[PDB]
């Protein structure tokens, strides 16, 4: 079972005997901290936090006494607040004496602006908001998931808008291929979810289970997949039996949309003998709605994509959109799963407007630079205390190195408020509480161990959404 | 409750359907193929054979739940409900594969086989690339792990060039990431990657992840002491930075004490704070606890050089035998901000050549040690060799014509030593020629059960570096 009293930084079991005496409240917030191309930030993830790891009873006696005999060899010193934490369990039933304010979950929030703030609500208990900063900056993940997706949507967005004239199909446009390059099995279930804040498209199984239980949709499920091969299931016929094991694989899927890895050992001798005379016949064939997505994996990606277009254009019959676009038929496209994150994803699509093929002729898999090669730096996700009441006199706190001006932390107690034209402000030193701008966008989301106001995936499915789907 | 039949990759469900028609096994193997990374470190499968492989994995519940969950999400009945089922009712759930592996902590070059896959049941010969995804998972300690070792090499080589000796190694890489990885899960993996090379850490899950799968002599794998972090110090105003070092100090008098020095001003901190007001209670600190100031901003090396520069003018410095300059045994530095691998080296490259001890300063990594990495790295990579079909073994490949890095390896696969010491993978089944003795590869997990394990003292000790062999 999670212990709380084990999921923080070392250091930190150690500074209740390090802030000020008789201070009363540590208040801190978090920020995706402003760098003077992610200038805007999908706020999504706490809420699986807040109910996996925060709410309910989270102290124990037992848990306590591990803490206790843990630590003890681990700093081969007794420091160790076991005093605070009795206090939690006898008073509280074991329920955190905090309170957090949170931005909705979907919100699209620029940089440097106020997300969430936390604070203890009993004064005993003011080494508790720094306590919980480890586990709560691990937000950092769903959010710049969310984030990097959304701004890889607004790319695919604005090329299919330019080469075909409509959004149709944009929520399928790049598939989460992420499951075995993340870290962990819990790793994989939030990053998938945060993709779907933007897509549909996923075989990252594990977000599924997650977002039912954490979010929940009106639909059965929040993202779908449909059949494919993989090398091995070519492979395994033979080096002379490629197009036995193609052959096999379309007709076991003749109705279904169907994916098919064409690299095994040479992809253009494939697109064009294998698929494009060989077994022509049983690809002309095909439903609209049931597709050969021929699948290159290796090689130069924009290279690569754009040889297997000229291919196939020359072996099946393409139309001009209305636009000025290629259009391959309807029963065939093509998928670049290899190499894809945010910036050859921009390459590949900017190279196919160049020679004149439309975006509805593919789409993109992302495995590794979709929900791996991401880091707490790219948004400068940051969690700093910014106000503590010492005396019964609060005072407004901050950082700002001298060498390092974008490092500099907020002062004092936050809001986050619409400004007259629209835009996002947050307000410093308490002054928020002048009413000069509408109501705070910070909303109570877990108080005393409950968490107390909740999203559904929906919603935040809804916030999220790009300013050109907006206008459609 | 984890369910391994919702742990793959969606399209792996669609596979049973696209073998070739009478396939009896199907054998996969996993290699890191092809800043240099010339060596890995093998860790991390035994935590997944045991937390998600062994034992009953399969109930008619798991079943039910997968049939039902991949119906919308193919929009269509695809799900292999009768393979599963036959697993249930034949082995009681139990995974009938077979695993062969290189002994975790091993140090092995690029392009070997480090674990082998195959199915021990011919009815279940697509079981075994629907556990490819989360045996690839491996990827992540063996990455950390590795990336781990690299980093202590270059704290080796140059405080062995400074110091004359490696004292102080194991804690001169502490881990920092606990806040900067993707999940709890990940922190414990990561972490105990970490400390299969090093003692220092404060990401916690790590010892709980390690006493549970590994195991060690003594009662935790790695360690922490105090220290303060921006919060300890900016609540006390900021006219009371003074005030705020002092009390922590004193709090923790008798045991090492680290202490964030760039809240305001960095190099008014270490002159005339440390250096002045406050140096009686630092110069009367014991060797076995100094105050640690750390630095957490600017450009890490130059500001390392800075704090050294104006430590070395408040405290007195010796010169040690190689010519070097060392701090007081009461006063340390630790440069806990930008570290990775590449700055890592900038830093002690530095240090060196203005002729500062490598005795004086660790390092604390966070994101770098544990986020910063992906399985392109070491291009750790899963991927059938050999298949038995109408009961013919055949041995098969890719080799995709625009990357030759990408050719994978043929047939049955075995580990052996070379006359020279060193390792070859033999492709083809050629081990059973028996000119290079015999297999490395240990059978590590045989229909559901784990058959051979490692202690994470054995761990640490296949991981050493050669430098510390040598003496
Ligand atoms: O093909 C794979 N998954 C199936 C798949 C995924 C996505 C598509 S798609 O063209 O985006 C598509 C998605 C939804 C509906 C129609 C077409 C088609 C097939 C696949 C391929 N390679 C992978 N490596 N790692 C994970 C992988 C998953
Ligand atoms: O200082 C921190 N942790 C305590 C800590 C860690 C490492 C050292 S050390 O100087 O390497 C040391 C380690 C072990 C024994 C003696 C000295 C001293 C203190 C710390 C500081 N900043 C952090 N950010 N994220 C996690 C953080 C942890």
């Amino acid at each position: 079972e999670f212990n709380i009293l084990l999921a923080t930084d070392s250091y930190k079991v150690t500074h209740y005997k390090q802030y000020p005496p008789n201070t009363s409240k540590v208040y801190s917030y978090f920020e995706c901290r402003e760098k003077k191309k992610y200038e805007e930030t999908v706020f999504y993830g706490l809420q699986y936090i807040l109910n996996k790891y925060l709410k309910g009873k989270v102290v124990t006696k037992e848990k306590i006494q591990e803490a206790k005999d843990v630590y003890k060899e681990h700093f081969q010193d007794d420091v160790f607040n076991e005093k605070g934490w009795n206090y939690i369990l006898e008073k509280y039933d074991g329920h955190l004496p905090i309170e957090i304010k949170a931005v909705p979950e979907g919100f699209v929030i620029p940089r440097g602006n106020v997300l969430f703030t936390v604070e203890n609500t009993d004064p005993e208990c003011y080494w508790l908001t720094n306590w919980i900063e480890t586990i709560l900056v691990q937000s950092w993940y769903p959010i710049t998931v969310a984030t990097n997706s959304r701004e890889q949507k607004k790319i695919l967005a604005k090329y299919l808008l330019e080469t075909s004239g409509n959004l149709d199909g944009l929520e399928y446009k790049l598939h989460d291929f992420g499951y075995r390059g993340v870290s962990s099995q819990e790793t994989a279930g939030i990053g998938a979810s945060a993709h779907l804040v933007n897509f549909k498209g996923t075989d990252t199984v594990a977000g599924l289970a997650l977002i039912k239980k954490y979010y929940g949709t009106k639909d059965p499920v929040p993202g779908y997949s449909v059949p494919a091969a993989e090398h091995s299931t070519i492979t395994a016929w033979g080096k002379d039996h490629e197009k036995d094991a193609f052959e096999h694989i379309v007709t076991q899927f003749s109705s279904v949309p169907v994916s098919v890895v064409s690299d095994s050992y040479d992809i253009y001798n494939a697109c064009e003998k294998i698929w494009g005379e060989d077994l022509r016949h049983l690809i002309v064939s095909r439903s609209t709605q049931a597709p050969l997505i021929i699948r290159p994996d290796s090689g130069n990606p924009l290279d690569t994509v754009l040889k297997v277009l000229e291919i196939l254009g020359k072996k099946f019959p393409v139309t001009e959109n209305s636009k000025g676009y290629k259009l391959l038929p309807p029963y065939l496209r093509v998928i670049q799963g290899d190499g894809v994150d945010i910036n050859t994803l921009q390459e590949i699509v900017e190279g196919m407007k160049q020679k004149m093929w439309s975006i509805e002729n593919i789409a993109f898999g992302s495995g590794g630079g979709l929900l791996q090669k991401l880091t707490r730096d790219l948004l400068n996700c940051s969690f700093k205390c910014s106000y503590v009441v010492t005396n019964g006199l609060g005072i407004n706190v901050f950082k700002d190195p001298v060498a390092d001006p974008n490092k500099r932390s907020k002062k004092g107690r936050l809001s986050l408020h619409r400004t007259p034209a629209g835009n996002f402000v947050t307000l410093e030193e308490g002054k928020g509480d002048l009413e000069e701008y509408g109501q705070d966008l910070l909303h109570t989301v877990f108080k005393n161990g409950k968490v107390t106001k909740s999203y559904s995936f929906d919603e935040i499915r809804k916030n999220a959404q790009l300013n050109i789907e907006l206008e459609a």
